[PDB]
C-alpha cells in the first residue's frame, strides 16, 4: 500500500525508509538502477526527477524531508518522529535545513576539490559544520543519546542519514572528522544511531559506499 521509490546509497532515500521503520509501516522498494531513470519515478516525480518518491494511495510524495513529515502525521498513533514544542520542532527544521542546503554540499563537493587546499577548506567547514551540530546535540538531546531525546527523532534522521557516506568520505580522504575532543557526544551518538533498529537494517556499508564512490568516479 506504501511503495518508495530510491537506492540502497541515497542518503535521502535512507529518510523516509527510517521513518516507515518507526511507524511499523511496511513498503515496497523499488530500486532504480545508476544512470537511468524508471517510467514510475519520470512519472511520479515529473519536476525534479528524483528519488525517493513515496507512493501512498497512489499518490506520490516527493522531498525526503517533506516525506518524512508526511509520515509522522499519517501514522500519528506509534512513535512520534518529530519533536513536540512548537520551537523545539523549529530547531530540528532549522539544522536539517542547514544540514541540507550547506554541509553535505560542502561535504560532497569534496571529492571535486582538486589543489590540496580547497579540499582543506571543504574539509575545514565540514568541521566547522560538525562542531554545531555538536553543539545542537548538547541542547537537543538533554543528556540522552539522540536529538530527539531518549528516542530516534526528526534531526536523527536527517543527519544520521549521511553517517555512511561521512563514514565513506572520511575513509577516501585519509581524515576523521568526528573525534574525542571537539564531537564526543555525536562520536557516542553516531554509533547509537548506525545501531538503532530502524536503521541497522537500512544503514549502508562504508565499504560499499566506496565501491559506488569510486564508481560515480566516471
Ligand atoms: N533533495 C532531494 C534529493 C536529492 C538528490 O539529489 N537525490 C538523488 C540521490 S543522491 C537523486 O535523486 N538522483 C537522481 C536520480 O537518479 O534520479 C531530497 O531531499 O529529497
Amino acid at each position: 500500500d506504501v511503495k518508495l521509490l530510491g537506492a540502497w546509497p541515497s542518503p535521502f532515500v535512507m529518510r523516509p525508509r527510517i521513518a516507515l521503520n518507526i511507524k511499523s509501516v511496511e513498503y515496497e522498494f523499488l530500486e532504480e538502477t545508476l544512470g537511468s531513470k524508471s517510467q514510475l519515478l519520470l512519472e511520479s516525480n515529473p519536476v525534479h526527477k528524483k528519488i525517493p518518491v513515496l507512493i501512498h494511495g497512489g499518490k506520490p510524495i516527493c522531498e525526503s524531508l517533506v516525506i518524512v513529515e508526511y509520515i509522522d502525521e499519517v501514522w500519528s498513533p506509534g512513535p512520534a518522529i518529530l519533536p513536540s514544542d512548537p520551537y523545539d520542532r523549529a530547531l530540528a527544521r532549522f539544522w536539517a535545513a542547514y544540514l541540507d542546503e550547506k554541509w553535505f554540499p560542502t561535504m560532497r563537493n569534496i571529492a571535486a576539490a582538486k589543489d590540496e587546499e580547497a579540499r582543506k577548506a571543504l574539509i575545514d567547514q565540514v568541521g566547522e559544520g560538525l562542531v554545531l551540530l555538536e553543539d545542537a546535540f548538547s541542547k537537543c538531546s538533554k543528556g540522552k543519546g539522540f536529538f530527539g531525546g531518549d528516542q530516534i527523532g526528526y534531526l536523527d534522521i536527517a543527519f544520521g542519514s549521511f553517517l555512511g557516506w561521512l563514514r565513506a568520505i572520511e575513509k577516501m580522504n585519509g581524515v576523521k572528522l568526528m573525534d574525542e575532543t571537539r564531537t564526543p557526544g555525536l562520536l557516542k551518538w553516531a554509533n547509537s544511531f548506525s545501531s538503532h533498529p530502524a536503521v541497522k537494517d537500512v544503514f549502508p556499508e562504508t565499504e560499499k559506499l566506496v565501491e559506488f564512490a569510486k564508481v560515480l568516479a566516471k
